[PDB]
């Protein structure tokens, strides 16, 4: 019954924790939500306080290489980041794939981690009322 998300951004720490949270919060009821890179750079304690301010519990979350085997079940693979596409297989027709682009909050000041963990909310509840 429940349909598969899967979100991919290189390291698995920042951009797609926050979007895996959104997605388990809003998306919650009628889907399964991942999230994944190519390699794994362990969840970053500023992307789970970002997601802390606005009442998301993302401290449970594992930083993930992407599994075969959940991507190719997926109904739709989400890229987050600039480089995120380049290291994606070839995908079957049953998997949709889309580029939602977000900026890099790594290194810059709190508003920006602030206003990217807002874009990745405003994006997925823009996806919900499709
Ligand atoms: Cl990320
Ligand atoms: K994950």
């Amino acid at each position: 019954d429940k349909k598969t998300i899967y979100f991919i951004c290189t390291g698995n720490s920042c951009r797609s924790q926050m979007a895996e949270g959104w997605g388990k919060e809003i998306l919650g009821e009628g889907w399964n939500v991942y999230s994944a890179g190519i390699e794994t750079h362990g969840v970053n304690p500023k992307a789970i306080e970002a997601m802390k301010e606005v009442d998301i519990d993302i401290s449970n979350h594992t930083s993930d290489l992407i599994d075969n085997d959940i991507l190719k079940q997926s109904d739709l693979v989400v890229t987050l980041c600039s480089d995120a596409d380049n290291n994606l297989p070839i995908l079957p027709p049953n998997v949709k794939k889309e580029h939602w682009g977000f900026d890099d909050p790594a290194g810059k000041e709190w508003s920006e981690f602030q206003r990217v963990r807002d874009e990745i909310k405003l994006a997925i509840e823009k996806f919900k009322l499709r």
